[PDB]
C-alpha cells in the first residue's frame, strides 16, 4: 500500500492542476499566435485522463470528472474564438 499509482481523484486533480497553469502561460504570452496551438494541444490531453474515472457507482465521481470536463473545455473554446476571425474589419 503506497500511495502514488492508485487513486481516481488524484488522477483527476491533474487535469485542473496544469489547466489553470496553462492558462496563466497563455495570458503573460505576449504573442501567443503559436501557443493556441500547443496551450489547446495541451489541454485536449488532459481530460483524456478523466476517460479512467469514467461514471463509476458513486456521486463524487460523475460529478467532480464533469465539473472537471466544462473546467478544461471551456479553455480550449475560448482559444478556437480568438483563432478565427473576420478577414476583413
Amino acid at each position: 500500500g503506497s500511495s502514488g499509482s492508485s487513486g481516481s481523484i488524484l488522477k483527476i486533480e491533474k487535469v485542473l492542476k496544469r489547466m489553470r497553469e496553462i492558462k496563466n502561460e497563455l495570458l503573460q504570452a505576449q504573442n501567443p499566435s503559436e501557443l493556441y496551438l500547443s496551450s489547446k494541444t495541451e489541454l485536449q490531453g488532459l481530460i483524456g485522463q478523466l476517460d479512467e474515472v469514467s461514471l463509476e457507482k458513486n456521486p463524487c465521481i460523475r460529478e467532480a470528472r464533469r465539473r472537471a470536463v466544462i473546467e478544461v473545455q471551456t479553455l480550449i473554446t475560448y482559444i478556437d474564438l480568438k483563432e478565427s476571425g473576420p478577414s476583413s474589419g
